[PDB]
């Protein structure tokens, strides 16, 4: 319930990796007691781009009872008070019919272009997106370096993205070219801000967000700068703890 | 590539309705002849706020091969020498996540206010905009006259537009209250100047624009006054004919 909190009208959301935990490690004991004390005053929750099976590694096994809200895959999978609230996936949203046209088009497109180096894992299917690589994610470190230079000279990914946009003008997808070898395809607005529709029915006066990659291009950018949140940029769990202690007057 | 024309560095863009054609009707054969003569000298194109399905009625069946540039819906759909250059829609630009929040808010807002007369078609979804009417576009002629007086006394549309701006401050939308019953909602800058980005790669030294509603509030105002264009205000195709013949030395 939301009955035993000094401010049942304030929610604090946390990016997981690098905000509640170190850069690639598990959560500290002081952070857990800090959250436990924070939960006494306000509603707390987390949001991360990975699934619940990756966040248990970072946050612990008893995660559904540690946070009032648990947002996995940017909120595609959501829990409230430890009960499932909603589940959504890319394939459920787009449907198999459209996804089969999309895959067949991409497979044909890749078979027709001229590449000097091909490897494998040209399409990686994920729960909230697909990733498309003309050379393939199985390229070695050096093959990825080489492809990046080839792609800068011949604009392979850019041209493929434009071909996809014109072939599927009504699919509602966003395309993001990033890194050395690939681009992301996902429904517009399926970033960390996705999770906020899940808390709307509580009509909080304030929604705080803490994240370590709020810069341009980071996966906290959209939700930090969202009008529904008060953003707090951090660089470590230590910053998170320092800010929490003063802001919510923890003892 | 327009290497055949006498001066491929000069583009001439035309508004359609009232500039190339009469008030609301077909294009004359003399205008067609004038354009083809003009086509041999300069790069020509048109820009109109309607979709292809209307301009094919105003300009003719092979409109696609009658102009070097065909800009429908202010250029959201673009053709270059009969080649598809770009395609864009309101829903593709905003995305379903944001559009669903916008619609849900409008439906709830309308359900909460007190109106004497309600009908239907409160939200009209269009390819370049939505139109929102508190009484609804299914209102009869007299019901629209009655609502205009009610709205002028109570400022229903004005209050609703301000509520929309406060709720969605980062949606990048323009609101236009006009007529008796409704207001338009469209992405900022989606006027006839939107098409100018589609010709930016050729770097024309002169882009003429002809328009019959270049006055304040008319749909030609922005592109006529744009610093990239040389504007020519007209009142009928006969004016357009007269100016083209002397300026480009036709006949
Ligand atoms: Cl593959
Ligand atoms: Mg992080
Ligand atoms: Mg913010
Ligand atoms: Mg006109
Ligand atoms: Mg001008």
């Amino acid at each position: 319930s939301f009955a035993n909190k000094q401010d049942p009208k304030t929610l604090v959301l946390f990016d997981v990796d690098g905000t509640l935990t170190p850069a690639r490690l598990t959560i500290s004991e002081e952070m857990k007691k800090t959250l436990e004390k924070l939960r006494e005053k306000v509603v707390i929750g987390f949001v991360g781009g990975s699934d619940l099976s990756k966040q248990v590694e970072q946050l612990g096994p008893n995660v559904l009872n540690d946070f009032d809200y648990c947002f996995s895959e940017n909120g595609l999978t959501a829990y409230k008070l430890g009960k499932e609230l909603a589940s959504q996936s890319f394939i459920n949203w787009i449907g198999n019919e459209k996804y089969n046209k999309l895959v067949k088009f991409i497979l044909r497109y890749l078979s027709d272009i001229d590449l000097p180096i091909r490897r494998g894992t040209f399409i990686e299917f994920r729960n909230g997106m697909i990733n498309v690589s003309p050379i393939g994610r199985n390229a070695s470190t050096q093959e990825r370096n080489d492809y990046e230079k080839f792609d800068k000279q011949h604009h392979i990914r850019e041209t493929m993205v434009e071909a996809l946009k014109k072939e599927f003008p009504d699919f509602g997808l966003t395309y993001s070219i990033g890194g050395q070898i690939s681009f992301d395809v996902f429904p517009t607005g399926w970033d960390k801000t996705y999770c906020l529709q899940h808390v709307e029915d509580e009509h909080f006066e304030n929604i705080h967000f803490f994240g370590d990659k709020s810069y341009k291009g980071g996966n906290d950018y959209e939700i930090y700068n969202d009008p529904r949140t008060i953003g707090h940029a951090v660089n470590s769990p230590d910053d998170t703890i320092r800010i929490l202690n003063e802001t919510f007057k923890l003892q």
